[PDB]
């Protein structure tokens, strides 16, 4: 039960004001032929062109909605939409072109989806609303048959070359005309009640329709990723490694350390409030603080009211001592806050776009994060850049130019001169702070934070 049987049933009502007559009693089989294509029997890793749910799921990185409206069926030009926002005028003879030949149309598709997909995914998931044009539309830049690897690498192919009959990954697809072994899912399947509009349109305010086809093709992905990561949520789904996740992953956890410990030293508080995962370790352990664990999963829909967290009657007293909000997302932090916030609007293979100004962020599990709001920081300040360690100077075991540098708080800054295992250490973790903010994550801080606090630590 892994893939999608080609003989499921097919609900064709969505389909009959493009393809008129169309038999109430369809399969995937018989639409796959419908569409144009032959699968010949062939048991060779491409027993569908359609996919699960489950299957969509584990490919979200894939996920390219797809919208076709006729613009005037082989008499009149269509109008083809992706949730790139680009939409391509194929004539039979926001980005918005003029109409060309399917010959030419297709040579835009394999670059479009290549330059989109290649640091994503091994593969594109078409996510549709399907009306029928989009369907009958494939043939002409879709060629299918069995799973192949890339003439200049180890990957999947993606795409067909007729030119050199040859077949390429999305790396390797300069030139190369035919989209080939797409995947698709039509989200009309899943049981909804009236059209894509009214449906988007109860979970989002954010894409709006232009009644253009790439309107259509965003808010068909965006309600198909509400579906799947904001009402459902499956966290037991391992994705892999695309990009710097064991780096950012490893840079959270030492800045994380850095900040709380610094902040407790400072300003010596007797209680800290621990809100968020319920799986949360005390992130600086020799800490001589009350440690106090709350339990809040991550919120995939709206931001967490301070009001409900808190309220509803626990130290109870969250104004006593620190509150710690590690991508823990509530719509106002208290004033006496430590806040790792990720920040939905950064650009990144990590971070896909989401449903109602939030984020997919895909780093091994699917998080779908509402929308940053800068009004939750009224009561907070940004924590500036630091680095403060306490371990004893001794370098133990790369050349060197010294280290001048005000925010480097240890014992040598403080006598006048950095040593090499301090200045080797600060350089590490600059690197691994920078990384954690380019991944997208802001940190916050109640505003009496001082690191001048920290240099009497040392006496
Ligand atoms: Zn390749
Ligand atoms: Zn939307
Ligand atoms: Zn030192």
């Amino acid at each position: 039960p892994t893939h999608l049987s080609v003989d499921t049933k097919f609900k064709t009502e969505g389909l009959c004001v493009d393809i008129p007559g169309i038999p109430k009693d369809m399969t995937y089989r018989r639409l796959i032929s419908m569409m144009g294509f032959k699968m010949n029997y062939q048991v060779n890793g491409y027993p569908n062109m359609f996919i699960t749910r489950e299957e969509a799921i584990r490919h979200v990185r894939a996920w390219i909605g797809f919208d076709v409206e006729g613009c005037h069926g082989t008499n009149l030009p269509l109008q083809l939409g992706f949730s790139t926002g680009v939409n391509l005028v194929a004539v039979p003879t926001p980005l918005m072109y003029k109409g060309l030949p399917w010959n030419v149309v297709r040579i835009k598709i394999v670059q479009m989806l290549s330059d989109t997909l290649k640091n994503l995914s091994d593969r594109v998931v078409f996510v549709l609303w399907a009306h029928g044009f989009e369907l009958t539309s494939m043939k002409y830049f879709v060629k299918i048959g069995p799973e192949r690897t890339c003439c200049l690498c180890d990957r999947r192919a993606t795409c067909f070359s007729t030119a050199s009959d040859t077949y390429a990954c999305w790396h390797h697809s300069i030139g190369f005309d035919y989209v080939y072994n797409p995947f698709m899912i039509d989200v009309q399947q899943w049981g909804f009640t009236g059209n894509l509009q009214s449906n988007h349109d109860l979970y989002c305010q954010v894409h709006g329709n232009a009644h253009v086809a790439s309107c259509d093709a965003i808010m068909t992905r965006c309600l198909a990723v509400h579906e799947c990561f904001v009402k459902r949520v499956d966290w037991t789904i391992e994705y892999p490694i695309i990009g710097d996740e064991l780096k950012i992953n490893a840079a959270c956890r030492k800045v994380q350390h850095m900040v709380v410990k610094a902040a407790l030293l400072a300003d010596k508080f007797p209680v800290l409030h621990d809100i968020g995962n319920p799986k949360a370790i005390k992130c600086v352990p020799q800490a001589d603080v009350e440690w106090k664990f709350y339990d809040a999963q991550p919120c995939s829909d709206k931001a967490y009211k301070i009001e409900e967290l808190f309220y509803s009657y626990h130290s109870d007293k969250f104004t006593d001592g620190v509150c710690l909000f590690w991508n823990c997302n509530v719509d106002r932090y208290p004033a006496n806050s430590i806040v790792c916030r990720f920040d939905t609007r950064v650009l990144s293979n990590l971070n896909l776009p989401g449903c109602d100004g939030g984020s997919l962020y895909v780093n091994k599990h699917a998080f779908h994060t509402p929308a940053f709001d800068k009004s939750a920081f009224v009561n907070l300040k940004q924590l500036p850049f630091f680095y403060y360690s306490d371990s004893p100077c001794e370098s133990h075991g790369i050349d060197y130019v010294p280290l001048k540098s005000a925010t480097c708080i240890t014992r040598c800054n403080l006598g006048g001169a950095v040593c090499r295992h301090h200045a080797n250490e600060y350089r590490l973790y600059l690197d691994a702070y920078n990384m954690m903010i380019s991944a997208g994550f802001s940190l916050w801080v109640y505003k009496q934070f001082d690191t001048y606090n920290l240099w009497n630590t040392f006496t």
